[PDB]
């Protein structure tokens, strides 16, 4: 079924159209995912000029079908079960004492490539807050992403908190509320409650002259015994 599409390395493309406080931008990403290992390797470029928000604030928006589901949890992997037609992923992300992002994405195959196409709208940001002021460290914490069948028993409702390190040594919370709904109408796996355990490392390409982010991530499902 959809799980079979992920047994080796799969190319990824990401495209994001954003508008935060009227500052418009676009981001393109490319790389590969290896769900057997829960690994992602990607590079993202801002194709419109300078990114008006910090790269770390966009990590969660910029393919949870690449999470590693251990064998005893495979009946809980909604994300691969929806493929290849894919799913809609919607979020609101509330930055404590600052503005919010609202995002809508479609994640699906296009040919042999897994594509994440996103629209993002951010509003009510402070002009010199941590986000528009670029006051975040260039790194990423490790998180638990909590997953539960949705009310309609059609997709999943997801909740978690991201912690962004700030350059003054404090931490700013980004409270995530997420819904995923299959694009096709045939059966998908509806999971028992569980979570994903995430870790990420960010870097730069020394030869890349555009504003950009190199991202490597490891994600493993857990919380079923
Ligand atoms: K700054
Ligand atoms: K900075
Ligand atoms: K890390």
């Amino acid at each position: 079924k959809g799980e079979e599409l992920f047994t080796g390395v799969v190319p990824i493309l990401v495209e994001l159209d954003g508008d935060v406080n009227g500052h418009k931008f676009s981001v393109s990403g490319e790389g590969e995912g290896d769900a057997t290992y829960g690994k992602l390797t990607l590079k993202f470029i801002c194709t419109t000029g300078k990114l008006p928000v910090p790269w770390p604030t966009l990590v969660t928006t910029l393919v949870q079908c690449f999470s590693r589901y251990p064998d005893h949890m495979k009946q809980h992997d909604f994300f691969k079960s929806a493929m290849p037609e894919g799913y809609v992923q919607e979020r609101t992300i509330f930055f404590k004492d600052d503005g919010n992002y609202k995002t809508r994405a479609e994640v699906k195959f296009e040919g042999d490539t897994l594509v994440n196409r996103i629209e993002l709208k951010g509003i009510d940001f402070k002009e010199d807050g941590n986000i528009l002021g670029h006051k975040l460290e260039y790194n990423y914490n490790s998180h638990n992403v909590y997953i539960m069948a949705d009310k309609q028993k059609n997709g999943i409702q997801v909740n978690f908190k991201i912690r962004h390190n700030i350059e003054d040594g404090s931490v700013q919370l980004a409270d995530h509320y997420q819904q995923n709904t299959p694009i096709g109408d045939g059966p998908v796996l509806l999971p028992d409650n569980h979570y994903l355990s995430t870790q990420s490392a960010l870097s730069k390409d020394p030869n890349e002259k555009r504003d950009h982010m190199v991202l490597l991530e490891f994600v493993t499902a857990a919380g079923i015994t």
